[PDB]
Formats: structure tokens, C-alpha cells, sequence
């Protein structure tokens, strides 16, 4: 059907729109620190204390297999990779202060995201 097609084409849009957000958030993670998944073989315990894993490749898959459906999605697989990090690495670290630095710049390019999403439908 024709709607299929247009809703198809809005979850290609929301798709380009994603993909340049996902740039701009990576740039604020200069250090790589987020870019990849917490490696089991050097950290063997990861998933005693982390349940639902996240970082900046596996997002990519997901966005590229057109696996976000809204904005919300996004940002909740965005907050599993701040949020992990705050409660597996303690405050002095080098990877929580990162996140914080993330988080904090990741807050102004998605409050315009938003703004994008609901204005641009």
C-alpha cells in the first residue's frame, strides 16, 4: 500500500536525522572510550553487573538496520551507555569522568533533536 510506503519513508528520514545525531554525539568521545563493546574476554564479570550492555557500534547496527522507531529508542540505548559506565567505574575513573563529559555535551544536540523530530513530524 501507499501507506506503507510514506510510513516507510518518515522511518527513512528519522533514520538520516539519527545517523547525523549518532555523529555528533561520538565526536563528544574523542577518547574512543564509548565506541565499541566492553570486551568479555578482558572483562569477564560485565555481566554480573551490567544486564543490558551499550555502546556507539552496536547503535550503529541497530540505526542502520533502520532499528529505531522514534527519537525515545535513541536516546534510551544513548543513556545505557552513560549509565552503565557511572555504576560499573567509580567517580575517580578516567571512563566515569568521560561519561559525565558525554553526557553533559550530549544534552544540548539532543534537545535540538527533539526539537527537529516534533517540528519536522
Amino acid at each position: 500500500s501507499m501507506e506503507q510506503v510514506a510510513m516507510e519513508l518518515r522511518l527513512t528520514e528519522l533514520t538520516r536525522l539519527l545517523r547525523s545525531v549518532l555523529d555528533q554525539l561520538q565526536d563528544k568521545d574523542p577518547a574512543r572510550i564509548f565506541a565499541q563493546p566492553v570486551s568479555l574476554k578482558e572483562v569477564p564479570d560485565y555481566l554480573d553487573h551490567i544486564k543490558h550492555p551499550m555502546d556507539f557500534a552496536t547503535m550503529r547496527k541497530r540505526l542502520e538496520a533502520q532499528g529505531y522507531k522514534n527519537l525515545h529508542e535513541f536516546e534510551e540505548d544513548f543513556d545505557l551507555i552513560i549509565d552503565n559506565c557511572m555504576k560499573y567505574n567509580a567517580r575517580d575513573t578516567v571512563f566515569y569522568r568521560a561519561a559525565v563529559r558525554l553526557r553533559d555535551q550530549g544534552g544540548v544536540v539532543l534537545r535540538q533533536a527533539r526539537r527537529e523530530v516534533d517540528s519536522i513530524g
